[PDB]
């Protein structure tokens, strides 16, 4: 179905959306690097109760690459130069109750810019849902421990001030690595991130790097001054 | 082995193959896209009964499309500009009888083009065969109602007449899509469909959809008048 | 962790890393089809006892071939014009003894052209290693059969004067392929080899194809006079 065509306002309207779906189709003409300031943030409201938030004001691009991470990579076409398609549950649509309906609004847009949202629904009803968090560190801290327990993906922003990034596994034992090393193991699993109209492709942005954690529960960053690092950390879990 | 090489002629030859193989092998210097109107027709003869017809006159673009899908894709050569590799058994080759051999032949060729034929072979030995069929929808009925049941994977003709899709599912669901709906799920499981030469790589036909039918009973087209519509449906089954 | 960078000298000291390293990273400024002769050679020494030699001056390209074959590939940065990640052991590291260490060192080099080399350790430590062996076919035999059993992947020189090559499989079957059978049945399990800096993406060298041997106990070569054919061969095994 289609939901919405946002184009020459900055801001999009709540968007509303009664029947269960599974997936969103984002499709703009700007290519995935151009990309800037656009934020999304969906949730599911009940009725006589509190609302459900899955994504508050998260960044379009670590929105996209936290969805299209393995076989899957954003596509493009001659009239739109950027498709994504974008799971909201595990392998089935959400099941929606007597009094809830899911919201989607879009922040921080261009004027000469259109944007297209489509919604995605399959017969499968499931109650996972995924979850996404933001964490950042600022620009005057050197070390910086944070805990990434019960998650399966990060998106990190990318700068040259970054030295040392340290994992802390399961088992105990701590294993650090540099940019290049972690972008190279990134890019060993998923070796195209998104494919151009003309036919070129490339392997990964210049300012994001997404890392797969598997079995860690903590994260070290050493780093010097200048830049604040912002993590993208996505989520499965039951409502 | 080389089965055949043909040019010049604009119709090839009845091809006959006595040795069991498993795959086949098209090379010519035309792209994938330049293909127009080449078919192509593969069956089984036995001795004294009937013969059993995998291909009855295909269309070369169908029948490399329904084989090169997932992991694998067309690829291209100095030499040759589009090789592909289309299989005829499940994971063995083909058990000919006392009296059974393959026979090839080519149909609408171009006369100033060249098509290489290969046969591929391995010890295994099955008896699970490919079959093909094609359905039609016309120009002038508006909604038509097909059965895929039994069917893995389906091949449409794009045009910009269609207006909806719907599926129906084993356990009964209904669920309708649009024709960009259709080619991004399309897309997120096989993003490159061929490689050009040069480096550059396609995602796909201007006018062919490829639809993997997992638990599809039947679909149901909803378009206007103009054009008709072709799909061509790949099964695999015991002789 | 950074094991050397190497630059205006042919040759290379010895590098001798006491860490428990689990994958080696190769970075340079040239392309992948750019390497002629450059040679790496990678042992583990022990104490008071015997080395264990891994790989013994075997050349680059064949070393990068023979750990990137599959989903992954070798990549391309801004800075670096060639990246490549090969690994050393089957899921962990090498467990090191006592007075264990490992020992890398490059010959054949140029003075014009730089060599990074990176180390990867997981916490995981396993006793599986993987060994490179060298073949060679002289350029006055006509057939030549060779034994490859026990091995599961390896890489063959391409010349023009290859004429057949037939497998030997475990069940007794002797199968025949034409080169450019090969070449497609390689293409087949991995479609892309490479991918450029500017985009584009590279299917496979020149001069070198990549084998997949399954259930393979040997090889006969037939040929004609002119050329040296070479195999490296390469398998898992307990030290």
């Amino acid at each position: 179905m289609k939901i919405a065509t946002i184009t020459g306002v900055t801001k999009s309207p709540e968007l509303q959306v009664t029947k269960a779906i599974g997936a969103l189709i984002l499709s703009s003409d700007v290519a995935l690097s151009a990309l800037t300031t656009e934020k999304i943030s969906i949730y599911i409201e009940r009725g006589n109760g509190s609302n459900v938030i899955l994504a508050n004001k998260v960044l379009l691009k670590d929105f996209i690459l936290a969805s299209t991470y393995g076989t899957e990579n954003t596509q493009s076409d001659a009239d739109n130069a950027m498709i994504a398609l974008c799971e909201l549950a595990d392998e089935g649509s959400i099941y929606l109750a007597d009094k809830e309906s899911i919201k989607i609004t879009l922040e921080d847009l261009i004027s000469d810019k259109r944007y297209d949202l489509h919604g995605i629904e399959e017969p499968q009803q499931t109650n996972n849902l995924f979850f996404f968090e933001q964490k950042s560190v600022a620009s005057e801290e050197f070390n910086k421990k944070i805990d990434v327990q019960g998650f399966d993906l990060a998106i990190m922003t990318v700068d040259d001030s970054v030295s040392d990034l340290s994992y802390q596994y399961s088992n105990g034992q701590v294993v650090k690595y540099l940019p290049f090393e972690l972008q190279t193991l990134s890019r060993d699993i998923d070796p195209i991130q998104a494919v151009l109209s003309d036919g070129k492709v490339v392997q990964g942005l210049t300012d994001r790097l997404t890392l797969p954690l598997v079995a860690v529960v903590g994260i070290e960053i050493n780093k010097s001054q200048g830049s604040i690092i912002n993590f993208v950390v996505r989520c499965l879990k039951t409502v």
